[PDB]
């Protein structure tokens, strides 16, 4: 039985810290001399609607950002540099994290897992793991204070950041920005309504979790009958799924079974009319939370 | 929406150590001068099936235990004490844990949620949330070696530790100790087989759930009908839920939302029978790993 699970969080918890920036405050990321943080902490509230972030980083002063660690030995930072990289600020100040860990920044792709370090003001207060959805939001818990949460994966000793949260939409539809900048799914940093696309199913998601029902003795939806990729991709713009596309890690699962990955895109076309009159693994809805590397770790 | 949510690990990840006796590794808990491990350390795996606890801990010296501290500052340790407590080692070593954080011991109660560090070897590697079952088991991922991982909740500053992993007893069904050194459950560790109680949906949570559920505007579940907590708690002994407690945590719930325990009772003996075709929350079935607390803190 698969259970949701999040990197330990402890070398992250390590690099949180506070900013400042007049009236506003939230969370930012200290690696070596670096602390990242979302731009519309520049922003005040009023002038939310839209801001002009190019006419609010020249009027930003020597001192107009304040950085606190609370999390171990409390510190002022001392900001001595500040630049925009998109949708997020860089400032540079002047100690170096003394607890940076081996990083990268990647950009994660639509039904990717990670994990997410919450934080108010600097502390972090609870982590949980979630998939990018197909239409680029993700599916939080953040309240109040929690922009600037840090989201990661992590591969040997290496964090790859991949997320620092921006904003909520609907009811609790989140997202942020990847370090290089870039808000994922285009979404702007403005009080302003924007509508999300529809999301989808994460096809090698759903295909996942079918061979975990197959590992799990579930198989009543295995036949013969065989979609091949690129004719289930076709279905899938056309059906809310999302194109499929293989890993070594799906592979893996399809060695085990001894089930193809294109009997299972035949089932899914089978089993999105309706489960009939069966369940697969106590479910009578399709589930895409869980990735190969889920299964492939979990029910090794 | 309703995330699994655990505590940042970093507080229990500095404390984490792998504690060896002859062939046998797991991990163990670095608490100012004191390690705790599972006594089931001392026995090699072939008499695993009947051990004499008492008989192998005469065998024993401070000499016959090695621990190590592998993650942050790498220091390895001098054992200078041994002592058995119920069904957990208490090492004393040479140096206090400088990482020690504030903490209790507390024994949890099924329908309680805890997060879980797992461990493997003394390294963490991941992290989820459980919740005690009416069983005494828990339902996560512990694969090989994670024998020593630790189960706790936060109170502000103070790290309460209430479980630490012991046996797995069934695929995917797990067990453990208290820090008292007692088996939730009453439990043997042994490499034998032993009968589990059923387990049952634990009521308190199933109506927080619903709660979380007409907060977010999922109400068609909702009747005038009432079910009295007296007359639920006899239909439910017939039924495998547990007994329902009301506590200030489920009230607030019934004050925000203006919908009564005793509806949500009602609906919960209707929908066991079945969703029909219908969905709560993303879900086809009732979820009770959600407590009023969680809710509260999620949804406010
Ligand atoms: C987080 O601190 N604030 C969220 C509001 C920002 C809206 C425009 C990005």
């Amino acid at each position: 039985g698969l259970v949701k699970m999040s990197h330990p969080s402890g070398d992250v918890e390590a690099c949180m810290v506070q900013v400042t920036c007049g009236s506003m405050t939230l969370n930012g990321l200290w690696l070596d001399n670096t602390v990242w943080c979302p731009r519309h902490v520049m922003c005040p509230a009023d002038q939310l609607s839209d801001p002009n972030y190019d006419a609010l980083l020249i009027s930003m002063t020597n001192h107009s950002f304040s950085v606190q660690k609370h999390i171990g030995a409390p510190a002022n930072l001392r900001v001595v540099g500040h630049a925009m990289q998109g949708t997020l600020l860089k400032l540079t100040v002047d100690v170096a994290n003394p607890s940076t860990p081996a990083y990268t920044f990647t950009t994660v792709k639509p039904g990717a897992a990670f994990s997410v370090l919450a934080c108010y003001n600097g502390r972090p207060t609870g982590t949980f793991t979630v998939v990018m959805r197909p239409n680029y939001t993700i599916k939080g818990s953040f309240l109040c204070g929690s922009c600037g949460s840090v989201g990661y994966t992590k591969e040997g000793s290496v964090i790859n950041f991949c997320y620092m949260h921006q904003m909520e939409l609907a009811n609790g539809t989140h997202t942020g920005s990847a370090f290089d900048g870039t808000m994922y799914g285009a979404f702007m940093d403005k009080q302003v309504h924007q509508v999300q696309l529809t999301d989808k199913y994460c096809s090698v998601n759903v295909v996942a979790w079918l061979y975990a029902a197959i590992l799990n003795g579930c198989a009543w939806f295995v036949k013969p009958n065989r979609t091949s990729v690129v004719s289930f991709n076709e279905w899938a713009l056309a059906n809310q799924f999302t194109e499929f596309v293989g890993t070594q890690s799906v592979d893996m699962l399809a060695v085990k079974t001894g089930v193809a990955i294109e009997q299972l895109l035949y089932a899914i076309q089978q089993l999105y009319t309706g489960f009939q009159g069966k369940q697969i693994l106590g479910s009578t809805m399709l589930e895409d939370e869980f990735t190969p590397e889920d299964v492939n770790m979990q029910i090794m």
